[PDB]
């Protein structure tokens, strides 16, 4: 019928700090794994973090202000996938949102919004 | 309600190009992101690229086609273009334009294109 996506994680940091976001699938999924996260920035327009497909990983993707420091990941032992914020920084402030790709459906699931602020 | 119309596509010889085109109407608001799926025989739609109207945002291409497609925006037409380049057979698919607002969860699917790269 439908997906839906638990998310984890989200805080408080200084600059360099380190957070982990996760996001669980279930329901009528299809087997699909096409995850992601976007950000939703104050002012700004949404920017998509990463994304990943399949269980080996494939379309691998990441937005340019965040390579070298974040890093997403699959554990299929969860249908879990996770997004390592490491080196976070001031700009990085945002309401995070984890995405299911539904190709089937041609439908952008989301998972709830989890705020990652990064102040001095 | 937003009306997408689709351009381009047919008949290449291997290493050939073609151009898609895609332009979006209505209610499609200015926070959107556009692209390209494609659908060969048996198989299920594959991504193949999208690009953002976010211009912090870099496009994205599946990594079957890095390299050869390059995606493109006209902020003016709120229209897209794919430059298919080095085609190869493996690429022969019926090909769709999607779009979808940034603000929504149902993306808006764009009729097929025969693309045929053979012999
Ligand atoms: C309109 C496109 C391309 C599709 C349509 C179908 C579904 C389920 C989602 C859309 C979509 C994005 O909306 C955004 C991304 C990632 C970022 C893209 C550009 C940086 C992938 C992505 O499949």
């Amino acid at each position: 019928s439908e997906v839906q996506l638990q998310a984890s994680g989200g805080g408080f940091v200084q600059p360099g700090g380190s957070l982990r976001l996760s996001c669980a699938a279930s329901g009528t999924t299809y087997g699909q794994t096409n995850m992601g996260w976007f950000r939703q920035a104050p002012g700004k327009e949404r920017e998509f973090v990463s994304a990943i497909s399949g269980l080996q990983g494939r379309d691998l993707y990441y937005a340019d202000s965040v390579k070298g420091r974040f890093t997403i990941s699959r554990d299929n032992s969860k249908n879990t996938v996770y997004l390592q914020m490491n080196s976070l920084r001031a700009e990085d402030t945002a309401t995070y949102y984890c995405a299911f790709h539904d190709f089937l459906r041609m439908w952008e699931y989301w998972g709830q919004g989890t705020q990652v602020t990064v102040s001095s």
